[PDB]
Protein backbone atom coordinates (compact mmCIF):
# COMPACT_ATOMS: atom_id res chain seq x y z
CA UNK A 1 0.00 0.00 0.00
CA UNK A 2 2.98 2.28 0.48
CA UNK A 3 3.10 4.81 -2.32
CA UNK A 4 5.42 7.74 -2.46
CA UNK A 5 4.01 11.19 -2.99
CA UNK A 6 7.25 12.49 -4.34
CA UNK A 7 9.21 11.31 -7.35
CA UNK A 8 10.11 8.70 -8.21
CA UNK A 9 6.49 7.54 -7.64
CA UNK A 10 7.14 4.14 -6.19
CA UNK A 11 4.50 1.86 -4.89
CA UNK A 12 4.81 -1.23 -2.86
CA UNK A 13 2.08 -4.00 -2.92
CA UNK A 14 1.44 -3.39 0.79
Amino acid sequence: GRATKSIPPRAFPD
